[PDB]
């Protein structure tokens, strides 16, 4: 049946994207009810980006220093304030397309869909995992700030990321919708680097369960392992240590496939030690770590192909 | 800056998805203006699926044999007809969310976004390439028929695929929006198999150009090749032969990077013969073939990182 990195349908979010301009700096904003949220660096000219004092830069602006465009319609700002690294612009019109929503701060290892936008116009959508080192491997160019990440449950959009910057290694950093950065990053152009990353063990196990649900068992073996012995191997291959909470989370997948978690761990230990021997799992020649246990349950059949 | 398999924002398509029921069989349909399009097998009970005579099955139905639901609203069908493998149901209401659109028959090697749907409700979106053997590697479960594939240009949606079936290897087959299948497949449950597939050479070259635009040149070499000598290597590695039309298509990417197409082919020949030596290109340990030259231009910067 297939397994793909699948994003949530983006319609409910497309109707919330607008363009925000301050002076000659322009980026995207998120319009919910009567507020527009956007990265605070929209108040910077290129020369202010190295060491901006945002409090000092913002006090010098008025409501009319901001131009907000929703399609071809201008939205008048009637208030503004700074919340951590975002600006909250109160506008005169409430967005009629506002979906049911909430703001959530996602945890490392969790995934979400990103709606890449430029000039307030959505251009593409893809799924990202929040890496253990708090960056995402996205695809963003100049003008993409203010693009958001989100998950959808029933018809409720949980926004969890707003885009602010790229680091030297080509990876990306940003904030939750309260303006607090994920990671130790700051919205300034002083030198910064992503810390060392690690493979998301829980997700790799979830994806091996997805491969068994879809009919493949070639990588299993007759062995088992203790949590500790598995972690000695994880440390060597730069995998996050497995915890009892992770074993408990994998309970439903384990039940649907009849494979004990520690037995699946013994399969993973053997794949780490011996390689894949030129074989593939769910079409991949490497161990995938950007699918959570929830992503597997969302996408795979609830009936294993025995 | 990143490179991801990026789908088009799905909002314009979500507003067109509805549910279609005939008897106890239910699948998704596409509602544009006053017509609903859906796979014709919606008229089959499970026992009719092995060898249905659709003309005979359909003449036995009336307009009220069909129940069409758009959200919580029932749409009355006032006409119906069969067009190849689809049914066209005329309904009493014109879809107010109909986007500007056209129907296109995509060619092998080209890509599109799929909006997976169940019970008329969109559940996920991802990018697919039409394989040389006319199948796609999607992710579809029971109830997903009628889901569509599309590309968006400006604000025009070009629909190009409607989903009908899965083959033994886990891959998928369907039709264009005139109901004609891509490939030699038929919408019946008699044994069928996907023919042998091939790697899409043009796309692999495009993706190597994307890697150079994004700043990486490790895989280049000082050699060149003729089209013929390259094709002798392509035949051995089950790659499609490169043609002069393919070289011409790669002209803009070649100009943006200053790398002649046949010199990039010489780089590809060396990667095929020697492997990647434990290295990655755009994060991948294998040669990716699901990005077209158009997909690279759409997503990468128009300025190479020299
Ligand atoms: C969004 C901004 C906008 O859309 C409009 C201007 C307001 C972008 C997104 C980047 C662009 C390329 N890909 C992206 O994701 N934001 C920014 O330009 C950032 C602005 C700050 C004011 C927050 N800057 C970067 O993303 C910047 N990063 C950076 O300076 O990091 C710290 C640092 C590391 C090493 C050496 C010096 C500083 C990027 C542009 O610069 C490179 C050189 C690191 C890629
Ligand atoms: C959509 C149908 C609907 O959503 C509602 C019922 C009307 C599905 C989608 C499949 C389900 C699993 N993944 C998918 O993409 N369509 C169908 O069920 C197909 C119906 C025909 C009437 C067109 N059947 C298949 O997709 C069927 N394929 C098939 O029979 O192929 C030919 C064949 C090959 C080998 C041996 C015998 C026949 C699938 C269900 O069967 C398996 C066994 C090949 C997966």
């Amino acid at each position: 049946s297939g397994f793909r990195k699948m994003a949530f349908p983006s319609g409910k979010v497309e109707g919330c994207m607008v363009q925000v301009t301050c002076g000659t700096t322009t980026l995207n904003g998120l319009w919910l009810d009567d507020t527009v949220y956007c990265p605070r660096h929209v108040i910077c000219t290129a020369e202010d980006m190295l060491n901006p004092n945002y409090e000092d830069l913002l006090i010098r602006k008025s409501n009319h220093s901001f131009l907000v465009q929703a399609g071809n319609v201008q939205l008048r700002v009637i208030g503004h304030s700074m919340q951590n690294c975002l600006l909250r612009l109160k506008v005169d019109t409430s967005n009629p397309k506002t979906p049911k929503y909430k703001f959530v701060r996602i945890q490392p290892g969790q995934t979400f869909s990103v709606l890449a936008c430029y000039n307030g116009s959505p251009s593409g959508v893809y799924q990202c995992a929040m890496r253990p080192n708090h960056t995402i491997k996205g695809s963003f160019l100049n003008g993409s700030c203010g693009s958001v990440g989100f998950n959808i449950d029933y018809d409720c959009v949980s926004f969890c990321y707003m885009h602010h910057m790229e680091l030297p290694t080509g990876v990306h950093a940003g904030t939750d919708l309260e303006g607090k950065f994920y990671g130790p990053f700051v919205d300034r152009q002083t030198a910064q680097a992503a810390g060392t990353d690690t493979t998301i063990t829980l997700n790799v196990l979830a994806w091996l369960y997805a491969a068994v649900i879809n009919g493949d068992r070639w990588f299993l073996n007759r062995f088992t392992t203790t949590l500790n012995d598995f972690n000695l191997v994880a440390m060597k291959y730069n995998y996050e240590p497995l915890t009892q909470d992770h074993v408990d989370i994998l309970g439903p997948l384990s039940a649907q496939t009849g494979i004990a978690v520690l037995d699946m761990c013994a399969a993973l230990k053997e794949l780490l030690q011996n390689g894949m021997n030129g074989r593939t799992i769910l079409g991949s020649t490497i161990l995938e770590d950007e699918f959570t246990p929830f992503d597997v349950v969302r996408q795979c059949s609830g009936v294993t192909f025995q």
